[PDB]
């Protein structure tokens, strides 16, 4: 077998990708999002009850599928790093992600020494298919994208060094996170935030990189892609089940 | 503790009760439809991929919230019937029952000895609260309600005979099984099918019993609601997912 | 490796083997009961919200421990008897028999063909150890111990037929089905009940059969020993989960 | 979307498929068995401890690879076949088929009404990608693949009759069975064995439907091939993961 | 809908409560002790075998009954915290804590910015029941409860400056940590431990915070209640279990 | 009861004991393993997609077998070494050891205070079976075993003052992770790798400390045991089931 072609990474450079925030946390629920033709699906380790194994499940059930995976961890753990690499999570959006330092070490955590830190064990990775994927080792990072979310006032401060990181593809603007950390929570809308998201999105294409966010609002979303904005979540799998159950249940009351 | 109150039940005599399918088999998506305010959630065992241990977390998931939540088995077997009122489901809804000996046999399958054949294992089952609910087994059919569908040729041919069973207390009309077995198969909407249903609705309404029905069609559960229809789920949880999923993906393409 | 000894069965014809009910329906839960020194726990399948793979996880807890394992099914349906037999299963216990030709089924049931009609896959079985057990297809029923339950009034009407079946090892009375079927449901310690054991009992041991029962009644389960019943369960796990936590609730209310 | 197509169904009319027995009963051990390149993979549902919903996590996990799925259910049970078709099952392999009566009644439970009487309820069904596969109501029958076997005396006593039966697609023999069931229990490499099985392969033939066989006997696997046999199981994980390790522990011992 | 109250919190100043620990690790052993009547349930994520999904799913059984439930994590580990906060946990007890400035983090990781560090992720979480509660942002601090255990020497060698830090409700007191630490280890009933207990109770409530404590020694408990300990736990679900099964067993050896 | 012997701690000084790697994290798969043979088994939860509770599922399978379990957990993480000591984890691997500080932080957290700093919670542990085992707190240490992984420059670079903390009671060597550190990742085999793995064994024996590795190459790993190398793991189980798959499909291609 050759390696899985990283599709999502090679986008990154060629096409706007639409995407679908995945936080019903199983594998049956995630191939249900895998039929709707979603250039990605964000299987959300932090903020959805997922695990590794229920991630290898979710992972399993969207390869059948064209969509591309995103995995978030709970945080920029190395360990856990290691963990959702050796089960085939081959694009990785890292939280809260506040200076160069830390962002060379998420570079680190997806590089094999000894050029990084990611733990060796082919073997037993489905990455690998369990060493099937023959020359694995020597071509594994030429298909794994790293993604850093820059949603604080300290990642903001530091957000032209994180722009300088080789091996960082992508910074991702969270509105909640920042919008809570500007002293706007819940209100990620007001000028005040958006602005602030405008001129971030403009200064990381400027140095090069992809630029993502995730607005469930249609009007943001769409002026995100004018702008240029390379990989947009457009909505929740939450979200959408509960709205879609509301709004017909008011047909009735 | 006293028995819960079947809500369900005694609402079939006063009130038209709106309901939700859930098939995302789940006891986290259950919890979500919970939230919504249907007045009843249909957990399918007959067309999702459920078990009675996953049947028995959706129960708990929904416990907690005003709606009812009525249980529907793969078939009219009595020992999965045991089992499924044994986890404390106090509604549920028998597929495909073609004749009153039937019926009769499902309103048997709900009653202790030495009126029915429902084997008595209360100490164990959340449906007594492991005999936390102290009179459960003097009071516990008080609180059950026996639903049967018709969706069938034989099932219209008997339809007088299984409205004259006592302890049916709704029949159900399976607009997709019918359609099929009527020689329009996924064209429910056919005006032949249409006023067999009509024809069904008042026959069951006339025989004192409360009649159900399911239709996504709005317009369609709109008229079965005018025509005094008791029980009207209107969605299903995975087609609501996967619509809401692909409406919103075609405002961007 | 040799085929598991089944000790339970050795025992029936030895000594009074003391049992504990098991329908916490967990692995965990019941290897906490496996540390405990009962003679036999009581894998509850009819009762407990347990399938095949729940009793598989139960069997492997208990298997490090002396305590013998007795699997109950929800009802004596062959092909669950084999996935059962399979998954390693040396004991079973069939609820609701009611007649000597039934009783010849779950004999032939745990029998090899061509002597029976249990579905022959070795290579697949932890019964066998996937074929670890050299000569398992040759020796398995020598371990297989087959208990019926007699708990209704077709059963009593049969019981003289089903006494004389060879290859029903134990005749188990359930008082809490029997009382039911006799219009004495929830009220087993009523003496027409209890008459109506003791002469079952008498007749099971007259007939070189193992009588079996199980009372939470310590003053009835003694009784039960003293008339020489050779397998008794003297309690139930959820039930004495219940009780402690209420009694030590109570010391403080 | 378009149905998914059923290549094992096509190939049975073109070429010799090559399949591995799946026992593991798990979607991780499935994947790895998946990455082989077998033809295709039997999901035991009979021998190794799996339900619906562990099938289909492997139905998931194999659906990103070219090997077909085939599923074996416990027993000839209709609403489990209604079950195991709609997570998506194309291919059933029913055990233990013994007459043209039973044969038909399985062609039946693979058809929706009105010609057969598998329950409606694409809506909810992964078969139909939750009405994803718009037509799927009116194509499913085309891509759906019946296998029966004949693994008993009686089975071959109506050998001729259930060849006859419009609709099973292809004849698999159980060596393991029928060795029992012909008194040869544990030896199905006896000449007696091999000349009915030989024999009854050319029967399938001649009647135009597909002869199966599951053979871990490489030399018996190869003949089977040498006669035509169609789809030739070759192996069984259990077997070969048990195998594998004893042999590496024998190099040291 | 409006945030659930966390009566829990409220009754710190207005009652003293009476706890069981529920470390049986599983949403059907949480439900019956739910049942019992206990004023608070600990799910115990340091000492019990759960992570996040199976908290969430003991989260859903006590839900529907009035105990309240309060989560220990593993440790004081900022994106657990906020793992546990987004599946609904309204207490948390963290174990060992030993200064002011880990207590003042512990604060923090309960608080979303700009005052804390919780990271945002209400459209996802059970918390918020997926936003259908509407000001969640703006209200879930008021309905979030902090203990911390001290249970250590320098434990107790920060004590007073633990006890000056906003926003930490309660401290509770581990005697099987703290006997060890002291050198008494599996010796807590001792005079040099219990004087340590009962003076740091005393320094609790002088500082207006809430005092708690385990002890399965009923005499130890009253003794406790006495001194005004505002949450007591005075069991263990797994040590009752094991205990009741014990005791029944020896009646009959 | 009376703790459970370590075998495989006592065995580091009276013999040489082969080893199978376990990564197929399942309880089922475990069991399969436990039969062959091997004097221990590495539950692997580093490499595998291993969580706390489907570690103790395996430990729960193996522990009816005279195999030995060893637990690697992800990281050296203090909190997560004491909950797989409390699901009863006798032996642990930490993989990436690389100081003596480092060292010696990993016996404190395998030992109660005050020596060190495992955290106490006996009543809710496997490992003390809920206190059954009725002196294990004082007892505990004696069947703990540490091994610490050197498979990093800086491990190397370490060595001596690693083997010179008491306590430690092996150093394992790890061939992937070293050949990478080293620059020649994919290529354990070469002279120069080679050459500093048979100098780290002599230098570990010299200290008095067992030696481990794991090379599924037979003649290494012959090498190693003529060295005299202490544990020795021979083979991989999803290496060994993909291995015999392919092998098996080769003869019929
Ligand atoms: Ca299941
Ligand atoms: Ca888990
Ligand atoms: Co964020
Ligand atoms: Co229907
Ligand atoms: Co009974
Ligand atoms: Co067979
Ligand atoms: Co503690
Ligand atoms: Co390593």
């Amino acid at each position: 077998m050759v390696n899985t072609v990283n599709y999502f990474k090679q986008k990154l450079k060629t096409e706007q990708q639409i995407g679908m925030w995945v936080g019903l946390a199983d594998g049956y629920c995630a191939e249900i999002a895998a039929n709707v033709g979603y250039d990605w699906l964000l299987i959300d380790g932090e903020h959805a009850p997922n695990d590794v194994r229920s991630i290898l499940a979710q992972l399993q059930s969207i390869a059948a599928y064209p969509s591309q995976a995103v995995v978030r961890p709970v945080s920029g753990d190395v360990p856990l790093i290691k963990q959702l690499l050796d089960i085939g999570a081959q694009t990785l959006l890292i939280p809260m992600v506040e200076s160069a330092e830390q962002a060379e070490l998420m570079v680190k955590a997806t590089r094999y020494p000894p050029e990084g830190i990611r733990g060796v064990g082919a073997a037993l990775a489905r990455a690998s298919r369990w060493n099937n994927i023959s020359d694995y080792l020597q071509t594994a990072d030429e298909q794994i994208c790293l993604l850093v979310q820059v949603e604080s006032k300290k990642g903001l401060d530091n957000l032209d060094e994180i722009l300088n990181v080789d091996g960082v593809d992508g910074i991702f603007i969270g509105p909640a996170d920042l919008s809570a950390a500007l002293g706007y929570r819940g209100n990620p809308g007001h000028e005040f935030v958006q602005n602030i998201i405008v001129q971030t999105i403009q200064k990381i294409r400027a140095a090069g990189k992809a630029a993502g966010i995730l607005s469930a609002d249609e009007k943001l979303a769409k002026q995100y892609l004018e702008l240029g904005t390379e990989f947009v979540a457009v909505g929740v799998d939450t979200s959408l089940l509960m709205k879609s159950m509301k709004q017909l249940l008011s047909k009735f009351k």
